[PDB]
C-alpha cells in the first residue's frame, strides 16, 4: 500500500464533498427563495399546475 | 593457477546482486511497479 502515484483517499473525499456542496446549495437556494420549485428539475407537474 | 576461479564465481554473484539493486531503484524513483514492457505485458496493456 505504500504507493505515492496515487491517493486513493483523497478522490473519496472529494466526491463526497462535491455531493455535499450540491446538496448544501439547493438547500439554501430553497430557504432564500422561499419555494420548493426554482427551475423545471424540481417538478413538472409542479410548475404545470 | 593462472586464475582465481572462486573470484570469477564471486563476480558472477556481484552483478546477480546488482540487477535487483537497480530494478528496486528504479521502481523507488517512478513510483511504479512496472517502468518498462518485460516487467508485465498483461499489467501495462490492462
Amino acid at each position: 500500500a505504500q504507493v505515492i502515484n496515487t491517493n486513493s483517499l483523497s478522490l473519496l473525499t472529494q466526491n463526497n464533498l462535491n455531493k455535499s456542496q450540491s446538496a448544501l446549495g439547493t438547500a439554501i437556494e430553497r430557504l432564500s427563495s422561499g419555494l420548493r420549485i426554482n427551475s423545471a428539475k424540481d417538478d413538472a407537474a409542479g410548475q404545470a399546475i
